[PDB]
């Protein structure tokens, strides 16, 4: 898994409030 589709995720949860799973 790419740092930048590990990041994306992140802002997913940070920003666009979507839990990881």
């Amino acid at each position: 898994k790419k740092p930048l589709g590990k990041m994306a995720d992140w802002f997913r949860q940070t920003l666009l409030k979507k839990p990881k799973k």
